[PDB]
């Protein structure tokens, strides 16, 4: 099944953390990376000029169950994302979100697929459109149409 995973980093040098994250994603059992988007840049809010966020999208072919994939993305977030050495308040610096899993709609306490706010997040949809321009959501909405009809922040490449 093809799963689409969003990666975000605001950590240290986001290139290195994101690449470790990609390596870990490929190392998930019964799973392989099909393609990876370009890296995109999201400024922080406010003048503080804290680290920018690096955003990407990955297409992952997997024969895992959705909740099993979630175990792995959660694990990688702990192992690669700091959070032992600095958690709440940080926040955690590496985010791996399962955006879509096949044409599946999953509504469970642990896992909601499609990711609940993804259609309003340009830093999720634009990298997704780069690797899946013909994507259609389980409810039938076309990714190309959402990008024509919803307002998003400008999103430059990294
Ligand atoms: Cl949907
Ligand atoms: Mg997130
Ligand atoms: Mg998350």
């Amino acid at each position: 099944t093809v799963a689409y995973i969003a990666i975000g980093s605001n950590l240290a040098s986001p290139l290195e953390q994101v690449n470790a994250a990609l390596k870990a994603l490929g190392d998930i059992p019964e799973s392989h990376i099909l393609t990876v988007s370009s890296f995109y840049r999201t400024p922080p809010l406010g003048p503080q000029d804290q680290p920018d966020y690096l955003n990407a999208a990955v297409a992952l072919e997997t024969s895992l169950a959705p909740e099993e994939l979630l175990n792995h993305t959660q694990r990688i977030e702990l192992q690669q994302g700091r959070v032992r050495k600095a958690e709440r308040a940080g926040p955690r610096t590496l985010d791996l979100d399962i955006m879509l899993f096949g044409n599946e709609v999953i509504n469970t306490e642990r896992l909601t697929v499609p990711h609940y706010d993804m259609k309003n997040r340009g830093f999720m949809l634009w990298p997704l459109f780069e690797i899946a321009p013909e994507l259609v959501f389980p409810d039938g909405e076309m990714l190309r149409q959402i990008l024509h009809t919803r307002a998003f922040d400008k999103l430059n490449k990294w």
